[PDB]
């Protein structure tokens, strides 16, 4: 109610109030709740191995030094008085590049409580680093993290702790991932030993499991319907050798086009995926279908009969492999 | 007209004056009314779902510390006057990377009136996330927000309203985006209950339906004439097989190049479009008319009637089946 | 001319000075003449619709609380200390991105004359926004501007003129394009109403000509080179109709590869232009070339003769209506 | 355990600390121990020849003007007093871009012992320089560095040393690259003399090793079975001029298309590597294919043994040659 | 060497010193010396038409007002005193984005002379703008100069020289630009008459020539081969028709692809180039050798022998005259 008796307050608090030193110094650790507000994940890059999270990251600890009495309500005070105030080391251990927002203002809020209670919140948009194993991509589950822990105080002088337990971080149901699908979202909390000595550790997990039904109408698709084509060959008269080597190596070469040109629509990562795998088994499979017809046409005429065998044997070998490797295929990779 | 008068009057404004604390502080929630002057809107990303937009950012409202007597003009401050003032935290709820506009100086405004009344200009110019359905695209109409909230005050300490009912918003006309098309504009004045309590929420909200012309002539087009040409085969005699299996195999190979280009060229948004059915139900089509000249092919030697009989009918069954797909897409989407 | 005796008048004259109040106070407007010497145009992108601009922008004007006497010389004083003296509110209307450069330091001068007025000269490399019509690419003329305003002040406080007439911008005949060629320059002085009464405007703007040559060499001959090699399948056999079948159906091949190879190089605005028009117009005509060939073929045994006259007209009809497309579409867009 | 007297202790060990003054200044040198704890390395990119890493840096020596006595804690100082000590000029000899992360604060720990020996840490992620020579590429092997050196002080001032050893760098093995993998890292220690004088000079270098296996299934592969293919035509009767005709230069279209797609896939830097002559082979080995079968075809109807002898013998020399290419290329860059 | 004393030594000369004036102000002018070492050359873009440039900029120069007695030992300073000195208002003329690298302390270095000299040193990495011609390329050759120019002072109160002579630059020898290499380096120490007066210009030119010989293998190899596979049909008995018009076509639709493919690799720069009109060059041959076919298929049946001529005449005018002209443009262009 009255301004100057408040700011009379504040004043006396933040006079004689040492910055540089940590509340409760020689004393028991303080300990730190943390809730995290997940805004939106921004975008997943597998090129950068990297995802973009944006989130609302409150603090809530006690210092006793600005304890105060007389005034019941809580004071929500302005961003500018928080260079003012100890804070915590709180830093993300895989941020390749974070910040925070500053428009109109830092978008940073200070909060204290007649107990000496305060709550610290941050708006961040942090791009972190997530390594991913894409084996069996497009088929891939990731896990990715967002790690978050104190950068010079240990245990013996900063406890982190979940504030609300599964329910401190919040977000995850809104969350619109078009690629993606989150499945499952975790909470640790544990410390972490290095040689120097113990440290606090908070983790953010969450499971992604990637959608498949652009990848199956967008790319396999494609091939399996290539791959069928090429069998037309095998019901082709012999006389008509022109035909056959057109509709074979027309095939191949669409087969080739389709391959480079996902190539250079998909990600480069650079090793083995199982997207390469079924891609290089339609390549084989429909070469092994030109080199069959051209051993039909080089042994036609000595032994026709057994050249016409051999196509029709073909007739139903191409096809079953084909129907066999998918199988394989669809087994190993689900 | 004395500069030395106003200099002193100003110097007793600030003397005193606590940054920290609100005006009313401890009284009824000061109303804040904000208006939108839009310059121009920048891009709209697809690929990272968000839309880049220049505003001028005007916050009206009252501050009985400021109130002065004896001169009536308003006082046009200087910008960094605006560093020592107190002004809403106001910030935006969907952006991603915003800023204030610094040449010469900072694009910052500062008037203050008699009666205490301050105004508050800046030039702001965000990135706004904007999630997009994109399933009828590039028939779909999107509707891309933006969201203005007081980050640390709650609607106990502050109010937020447009400044002027529904004009408060202004230079919507003038936007040109070359791609879109402004539909309509709302604003929204409302409440949000978060777990913490109530905040004020302002949101100005675009429906945007994206033109369709370039597409047409672009992808739809070229699709279209490509299965047309597939259907060329059907008045060639059987005996020229090497002209049909050429005629058939190339017009599947330029389905396949142009549905490539189209999707490296197109944005890379990893699942399936109304477009993608479209370019598919076309290879589809070129599909079954190669696989139904092959299975003349091989039955016409057996039954050159039934299979001549059977090319009369596709010439007439094709055409009939893709007329229906195109009245059946058409529909569903439009 | 003491050093001492210089630095003592530098700091008597900023003694007493208010930063926050603008010449001439509650009296006549202070007129501000502005320079630009234009050093290079980066580059105009036509898919942002911006251009990148690097210039001197200087704004002299007169300033009674800075004259000075004793000093026969002018003080040219460090960039910092221009922070603490009083300088226009310059922006500009369309920057996206606009900064100033900083090394070694802040290329900032700051001038003062005995006479009280002031020069102060800024380098800006700033990234303007242009929206483009590009209805008549490659053939087209923009107009690209930059405006100049105040930003809080009104003309009943700041006036703004090009200080040196028409000849105040220097350095237009230097700048060089790859793609463009500076037509004609100009510049506007004027006065804007918006709701907060007038503002001063000074507009500068380029009028910009597209180079041709690079896409007649590289766009409209490869097209009208396939489009003559359509025409090719006339002086051939009908008989032979696997060739004449091969030749059509691979120049259509050829023209969607080209037709989509340029599309991926050229912007990506997606709308209407010349070149796509052009594009569409020797596919429409490749296209009708082998339709043609399919109906002669498919005609070709009903009776010769026919066949044989359709054929001969084709050979005329299709270079007279391509060059009559050629001469409407070279008409209409010159 | 008393905060007042840690704050009065603090205060006078700032009280008159010169930091334009190294310690010992004028004295014998200040050694300085570092360590790194190499958290991550983002990416190698070797279009701009640079590798970004991410590490903690130490820095641990010791300092007269601040040794206290009588308060066994080490003192763990808040960041915003690091600048209010001396730190060596410790910079990187080849960092293209490299920031010091300030989420949620400056990563930046200062610890002060009673000797007055100080610790500082910092989490640097930078873009070092990176010279790489890829003519045996992909099957290269880098040697990227990373140095350390003092801008402005001299041998005289102070030595950089590794602190414990060889075991002064950790993190090594939780490296991950996806396609690359460390093989040796080394450290080494020395002084550099320039004109100026001698400097302190630290390095700390890595073996990397390309994966293979990639290309092996996307690049190499492809070719070979492009070669093959093209060697069918050898066992085609020399009859069916037309069918050797496409398949020979399908080949070789399909081999074109292959080429500059994968050039454009992989990195652009603009010399020759190891890829780029094992495609040129298989170029130059279907061009030979289809000469040869020109060469038979020309000859074929004078003298038919001849010719007939000519393909049987390419038959043979065609794979063995291929086979040899191959087995040269696979020794000399390997 | 005394802490105290040099730090009272220190405080005495900037006792007073005025940051505004500049050394001997309203005097004679002063010299200023500029050393500058190149540690590398990151990149050079066609597309941006720019270098980056990374090097130690030294400036050396006299200020009495900072001379100093009783300390022979001559004093290096922490690069914040920078700050509270004078420095020459250096810049660079063409330049788009400079920055000073600032890891871990800024790369600023300040160093005392007892006579009062002033050696300051920068690690600056600038990406300057150079206009390259490319008519020529890619065998052309460009001239990228650095320019240094001081932004508010005139020769009359600063004069720029090398200071070393021509042994100023160091470095340039350890360049690398796999692109490019480099040719010969010259510094000219010019002054420019502005309107506002005389400037120094101290300017730093460079001389790069490219490398081609991965263009020789990359881009004019594939063209050559290609050209001389359209040869082919001439060699081809005239009645296998569809052979021919297949090879000559599909050798057309590999010229197109391969120009594309070069166009889409190729720097952006939209104007004529030599590349360009080589590659337009051996598409018109590749057309005229279909049309010069086809016209032989038409005449064939009316005179036989004339067709039989016109086709052994082929074999000969095509080689020659493609010879003709590749001699015709390596003369031109070397
Ligand atoms: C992505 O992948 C990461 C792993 O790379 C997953 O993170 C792991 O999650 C599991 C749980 O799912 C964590 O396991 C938990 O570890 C805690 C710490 O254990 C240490 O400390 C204790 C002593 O305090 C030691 O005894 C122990 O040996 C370890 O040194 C435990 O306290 C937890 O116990 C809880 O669960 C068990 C049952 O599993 C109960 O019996 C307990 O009562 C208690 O409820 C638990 O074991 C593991 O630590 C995490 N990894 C890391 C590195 O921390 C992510 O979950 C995954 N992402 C997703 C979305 O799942
Ligand atoms: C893009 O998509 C967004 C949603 O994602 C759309 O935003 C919605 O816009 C509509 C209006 O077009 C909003 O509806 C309005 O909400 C107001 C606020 O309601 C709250 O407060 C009132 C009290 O003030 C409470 O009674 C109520 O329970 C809420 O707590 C209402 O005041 C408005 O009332 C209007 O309509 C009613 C009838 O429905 C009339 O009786 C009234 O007189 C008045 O005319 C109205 O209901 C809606 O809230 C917005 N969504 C969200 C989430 O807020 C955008 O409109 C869309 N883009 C475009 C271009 O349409
Ligand atoms: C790119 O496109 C822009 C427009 O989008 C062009 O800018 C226009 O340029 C023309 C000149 O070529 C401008 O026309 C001039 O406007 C001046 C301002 O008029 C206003 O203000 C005065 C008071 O100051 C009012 O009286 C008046 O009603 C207006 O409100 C006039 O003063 C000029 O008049 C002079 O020339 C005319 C003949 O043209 C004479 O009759 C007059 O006596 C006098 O000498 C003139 O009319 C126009 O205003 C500009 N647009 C804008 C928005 O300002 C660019 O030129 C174009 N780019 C290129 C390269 O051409
Ligand atoms: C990537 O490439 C870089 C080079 O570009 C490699 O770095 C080199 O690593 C070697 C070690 O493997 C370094 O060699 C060492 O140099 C030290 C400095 O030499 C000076 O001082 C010595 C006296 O101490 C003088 O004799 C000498 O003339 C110089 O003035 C030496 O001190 C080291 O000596 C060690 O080995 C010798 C035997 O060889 C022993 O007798 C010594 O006791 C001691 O153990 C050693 O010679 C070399 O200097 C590095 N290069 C540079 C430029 O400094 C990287 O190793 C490479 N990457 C990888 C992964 O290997
Ligand atoms: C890229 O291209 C630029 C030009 O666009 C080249 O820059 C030129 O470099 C040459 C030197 O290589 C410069 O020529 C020299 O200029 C000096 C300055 O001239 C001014 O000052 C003198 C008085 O000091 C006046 O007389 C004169 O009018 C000018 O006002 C001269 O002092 C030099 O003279 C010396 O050499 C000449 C022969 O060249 C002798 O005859 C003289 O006796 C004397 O020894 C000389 O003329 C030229 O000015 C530069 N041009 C520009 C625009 O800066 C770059 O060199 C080129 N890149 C590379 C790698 O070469
Ligand atoms: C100081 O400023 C005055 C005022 O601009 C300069 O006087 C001008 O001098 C030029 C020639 O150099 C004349 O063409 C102008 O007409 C003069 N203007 C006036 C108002 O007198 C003077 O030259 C400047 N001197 C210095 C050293 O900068
Ligand atoms: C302006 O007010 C000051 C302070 O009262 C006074 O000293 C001065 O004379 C006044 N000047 C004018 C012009 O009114
Ligand atoms: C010039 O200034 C110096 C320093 O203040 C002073 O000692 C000297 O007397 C002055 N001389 C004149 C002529 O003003
Ligand atoms: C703690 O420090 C305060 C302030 O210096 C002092 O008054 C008090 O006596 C100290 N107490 C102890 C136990 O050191």
């Amino acid at each position: 109610g009255n301004m100057s008796f408040v700011k009379e307050t504040v004043d006396k608090l933040l006079k004689g109030y040492d910055i540089r030193l940590r509340p409760d110094f020689g004393g028991p650790p303080v300990c730190v709740g943390m809730n995290i507000d997940i805004a939106s994940i921004d975008m997943v890059s597998e090129v950068n191995m990297d995802y973009t999270l944006t989130m609302y990251f409150q603090q809530y600890w006690r210092d006793k030094r600005l304890a105060y009495s007389g005034i019941p309500l809580n004071l929500t005070l302005d961003n500018r008085v928080a260079d003012q105030l100890w804070v915590p080391d709180t830093y993300f251990l895989n941020d390749k590049k974070s910040f925070v927002h500053g428009v109109t203002v830092k978008n940073r809020m200070i909060r204290l409580h007649p107990d000496g209670t305060v709550l610290y919140g941050l708006r961040i948009t942090t791009t972190a680093a997530c390594m991913m194993d894409l084996r069996r991509y497009p088929l891939d589950e990731q896990n990715c993290t967002l790690e978050i822990e104190s950068y010079g105080y240990t245990t013996d002088d900063i406890e982190f702790y979940w504030r609300g337990g599964d329910k401190a971080v919040t977000g995850v149901e809104r969350i619109e991932l078009p690629q993606f699908s989150i499945v499952e979202h975790r909470l640790v909390s544990r410390n972490v030993v290095f040689a120097t000595g113990a440290y606090p550790r908070l983790s953010l997990s969450f499971r992604l499991k990637r959608n498949i039904g652009y990848f199956i109408l967008q790319t396999y698709m494609p091939s399996i319907l290539i791959t069928i084509l090429s069998w037309v060959s095998f019901w082709i008269n012999y006389d008509a050798s022109a035909a056959r080597v057109a509709l074979g190596i027309t095939t191949v070469l669409t087969m080739t086009t389709i391959n480079t040109h996902l190539r250079e629509t998909l990600p480069k990562i650079p090793y083995v995926k199982a997207i390469d795998m079924y891609l290089m088994g339609c390549f084989v499979f429909v070469f092994l279908a030109l080199l069959e017809y051209a051993f039909v046409n080089y042994i036609f005429f000595s032994q026709p009969a057994r050249a016409a065998a051999i196509d029709r044997w073909s007739r139903i070998v191409f096809p079953f492999t084909f129907s066999l490797f998918n199988l394989v295929y669809w087994l190993y990779y689900v």
